[PDB]
């Protein structure tokens, strides 16, 4: 039974989010739908994504360093890869393990990406001990085409590309080809602007050809998990939610073991989040995706009054989950 | 029961250690025994450390940030807090969540330390939308105490400072205080050419609350850790005290009922060729019933992990194990 996979410290602070690493504040509902297989695992214990469960390191040995500028100082230092080339990884080829399944952002100094996923690391050479020191620094990772030329976003893995651009200068610039990116798995947002969004949108969203969807059934609708990730702007500047298909513990759990008898299609195992005031059910598909009967609303639920989480057991994707919320209570 | 905890994949493949977030391929005896608190949980559902049982960022907003050297540029960053500063951390107040539990190794340029714990990051003020840009890079983090004029190794948390140093230079050093740590959970190895550890950290590089319990042998069974693959910067093993999974399935729920003091909880791990048994402790130990033997036990072959269920702890825990494609 897959009932011990989500208890209540799994919301209330062990929980991290499977995309961003951060600790899972508040669920929030996504009745357009969406689609994610990245360190995404489901009821049959297998991913249709390139990553496994954890945030570790995103490395791969073989990309093709560049950068445009008048002059080699203080310039934003760039790296690609085919997706696909990533030989090294057991999981997939697709991409290395850990990188992110976003849309890449493109940018030119001075500017900073709109809602970019961003990771400190640098160019590391297979031959070298140690990273190119010149060039640690933030960099914005995302899936694109058209590298290093001609930059469009993509969200289809097949045909892409695998890319890394700094969004803050390297004094020193590199153009060697081959050579290795590595870069930290646990991401921060990059926003010029103070938006109030969550990030990544479904648009935004890179899966594989296979990857199945998540969509809306009855008055069962999608759910992200809503994270608390650091914000990086502007540099020299004074001074929002992160969204992951996935709890890491839950994704961990489901990576261990096979729960194919447990649950079957048309079927949701379901858990009871309870409030200080009122309750409301939550319930995993097959495709390991969760829902909430929250019907067409986008507001985000907190979870800052979650008392417990209980199993409910499966029951039938078309039967309403219960959403029966109430402010707030010092009970 | 605790045997759920602990299954084939969680050794063979997906799990990571709780030290180094690296994939776990063996098993390492300690006869001397050790201690280790930090994102490591007990079977009262209970941690002694600092961290939360995932890969936190780290983050701290109340250090000085200093330099020392010639000039402003190509000079080591250097940051440093004080033990019990981290007020922001809801577990403890010690150190910042991920922080890593190990001896600061005092180095000078243009020298890596030996055996360092290497995060990248960067000094970032509260004030500013972004960490001082000249300042990313790898960082050994570490306790230690004489700070800043006088580093010196510590393992004890008291009287203590949560420290860290660019091991690669920076572009422009910063004077700030105070002023944010912000390093990556995730850690690489710093090795020096020579020195030749064979894993790390060693029992007296950890740093532990004086509350922590110990990990000694009992019998003829001995305390293990968990020996995973890190990356290495400039064979070498990192090790970690538990799996992450079982960290997180103990920080999870509540296991005391089901085990006693002086009990261990069972399983056998079955391997291409012979078979062995491990159990775990109320403080949240594993031990190995290899006596004084240090053999690293490759997990590779590792075919299946089964419970056994509830031992006393003095018991002999069953030892019976080239290179087969099988």
């Amino acid at each position: 039974s897959p009932a011990g996979l989500l208890t209540t410290p799994v919301l209330t602070g062990v929980g991290n989010d499977n995309r961003w690493n951060g600790q899972i504040v508040r669920l929030q509902p996504v009745p357009g739908g969406f689609s994610t297989c990245n360190r995404h695992w489901n009821l049959n214990g297998s991913t249709y994504g390139w990553s496994s469960p954890r945030f570790a390191d995103i490395d791969h040995r073989r990309g093709s360093a560049s950068y445009s500028g008048n002059s080699s100082t203080n310039v934003l230092q760039f790296w690609y890869a085919n997706a696909g080339s990533a030989i090294d990884n057991p999981i997939s080829q697709v991409a290395p393990d850990g990188f992110p399944d976003m849309s890449f952002v493109p940018f030119n100094s001075p500017n900073i990406p709109t809602a970019g996923w961003v990771g400190f690391g640098g160019i590391w050479n297979s031959n070298n001990g140690a990273p190119a020191a010149t060039t640690v620094q933030a960099y914005e990772l995302g899936f694109a085409t058209g590298a290093p030329n001609n930059l469009q976003p993509t969200t289809n893995t097949s045909g892409a590309q695998t890319v890394a651009k700094s969004i803050y200068a390297v004094v020193t610039g590199t153009n060697q080809n081959p050579t290795g990116l590595f870069v930290m798995a646990s991401g921060v947002i990059s926003t010029p602007n103070a938006s109030a969004t969550y990030t990544p949108q479904p648009d935004r969203i890179v899966t594989t050809p296979g990857t199945p969807a998540a969509a809306p059934v009855g008055k069962n609708t999608p759910i992200m998990f809503a994270s608390v990730v650091r914000r990086t702007g502007d540099v020299n500047a004074a001074a929002q939610y992160g969204t992951g298909s996935q709890p890491l513990p839950v994704t961990i759990g489901l990576s261990l073991n096979n729960y194919s008898s447990a649950l079957m299609p048309g079927q949701f195992f379901v858990w009871q989040l309870t409030f200080a005031s009122g309750f409301m059910e939550i319930g995993l598909s097959v495709d390991g995706y969760f829902y909430a009967g929250t019907e067409a609303s986008t507001t985000l639920i907190d979870l800052t009054e979650l008392i417990d989480v209980r199993p409910v057991g499966p029951r039938p994707s078309k039967s309403t989950l219960v959403f029966n919320l109430g402010g707030f209570s010092y009970v």
